[PDB]
């Protein structure tokens, strides 16, 4: 019922974030550390623990993550552009085994992008 | 032009050379030229598109097969313990070639923040 880590918690609304966005399929909320001035986070309701174990069927979800993301993005003013990352495991510094979208901005991003 | 006049429609179209990894009806994956990881390569759509702020809404089975080629690309490359993903748009994104497109690295521990 949108996994057991804290990102389902909010999903299920059982603990507070500040949500941006929602649908049947997704939410987009700022995230609790940020790392820019704006920095969100996309996630799937489907519990999938990371990317690297999404089916082919998801395909459509994911694309709907980076759409979503795109549009919050146009909303919160980020005119000037925007870093989108998702990380997988250990080596990707994943901190939530739920999938979530990045989206990052109001500063200069910069490379190698950690 | 099918492909876009990038270079990376260059590249789709063969016409300058790149190291692909995978390639099929709807995109290509192939490593990057000035790699920031030890595995580091790129997964682009075959449409061009100029950039993730103006993709459509009928574009996301092929965004989301980026990232499923991705993974599927990291895997066969063996990156075991992990990797990034990673979109770039615009100016504070960093972004320099205007065709969208997903950076995959991995083979390292990567950092926090992201850039
Ligand atoms: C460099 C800048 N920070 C950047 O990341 N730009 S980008 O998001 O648009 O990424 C484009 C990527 O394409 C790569 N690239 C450019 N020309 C290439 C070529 N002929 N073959 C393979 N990769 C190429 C660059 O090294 C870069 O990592």
């Amino acid at each position: 019922p949108g996994g057991d880590t804290i990102f389902g918690k909010i999903i299920r609304k059982e603990i507070p974030a500040k949500i941006i966005f929602e649908d049947d399929r997704c939410l987009a909320f700022h995230d609790i550390s940020p790392q820019a001035p704006t920095h969100f986070l996309v996630i799937p309701k489907k519990h999938i623990s990371q990317i690297s174990v999404a089916e082919d069927d998801d395909e459509s979800l994911l694309g709907h993550l980076m759409i979503v993301g795109k549009k919050c993005a146009a909303d919160l003013g980020l005119n000037k552009g925007y870093r989108m990352v998702v990380n997988e495991g250990s080596d990707g510094g994943q901190s939530v085994y739920h999938v979530h979208l990045h989206v990052l901005g109001g500063r200069q991003m910069h490379w190698p992008p950690g």
